[PDB]
């Protein structure tokens, strides 16, 4: 009896495993727009992806990541509200089985189809599983997703999804170029907060950024055709794979911009 997304397992569930469910800053929140604080020492983001190695796509039966050898300074984020150099991990996504919801984070309440989450761990703290147990070990790079125009640069992922159906699977997934999956502005918004799955470790800079990109209604369609459940169980549909908001508690959201 595991934590899912489920009536039984789904994130009212979670604090009976993880107590820090209920924490002084957990992920998502709303970002409520007018009292977010422009703060005009906040820097530019620095995102430096152009050597970044891909090297696979797994279903792990909550959502699929696209994994990247982060044995190098090979893609990097730094700058805005960072201290020192983040290297990237892998990213995934959650959504919706509407295109009215699938967000985590949301903007004065709304909702959008989904949500892009690139992963990226401080390098002072040497791996990944060490960076999760220090308040300022990851930096998580938030973008919204709103349907409309497709993403050119989301259809190599979108096309391997049929290889990755179901829980556990894998496949080789090389020369994948996630500068095809950032909007034109960098400008965001940031706070301290968690992991917005279990075990919802308190270790992640959220970086939101304002501006979303748009995909095509056929391309998240394709997302709703994975599957949480293992090849040969019951077919549950990998839809609706979000945490909702948590509350603010005593903290502020910045913006990077006016
Ligand atoms: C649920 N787990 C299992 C992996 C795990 C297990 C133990 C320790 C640490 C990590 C997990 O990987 N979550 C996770 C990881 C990175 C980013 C995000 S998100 N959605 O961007 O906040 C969620
Ligand atoms: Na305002
Ligand atoms: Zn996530």
């Amino acid at each position: 009896h595991h934590w899912g997304y489920g009536k039984h397992n789904g994130p009212e569930h979670w604090h009976k495993d993880f107590p820090i469910a209920k924490g002084e800053r957990q992920s998502p929140v709303d970002i409520d727009t007018h009292t977010a604080k422009y703060d005009p020492s906040l820097k530019p983001l620095s995102v430096s992806y152009d050597q970044a190695t891909s090297l696979r796509i797994l279903n792990n039966g909550h959502a699929f990541n696209v994994e990247f050898d982060d044995s190098q300074d090979k893609a990097v984020l730094k700058g805005g509200p960072l201290d020192g150099t983040y290297r990237l991990i892998q990213f995934h996504f959650h959504w919706g089985s509407l295109d009215g919801q699938g967000s985590e984070h949301t903007v004065d309440k709304k909702k959008y189809a989904a949500e892009l989450h690139l992963v990226h761990w401080n390098t002072k703290y040497g791996d990944f599983g060490k960076a999760v147990q220090q308040p300022d070990g990851l930096a998580v790079l938030g973008i919204f997703l709103k349907v409309g125009s497709a993403k050119p640069g989301l259809q190599k992922v979108v096309d391997v999804l049929d290889s990755i159906k179901t829980k556990g699977k894998s496949a080789d997934f090389t020369n994948f170029d996630p500068r095809g999956l950032l909007p034109e502005s960098l400008d965001y918004w940031t706070y301290p907060g968690s992991l917005t799955t279990p075990p919802l470790l308190e270790c992640v800079t959220w970086i939101v950024l304002k501006e979303p990109i748009s995909v095509s209604s056929e391309q998240v369609l394709k997302f709703r055709k994975l599957n949480f459940n293992g090849e040969g169980e019951p077919e549950e549909l990998m839809v609706d794979n979000w945490r909702p908001a948590q509350p603010l508690k005593n903290r502020q959201i910045k913006a990077s911009f006016k």
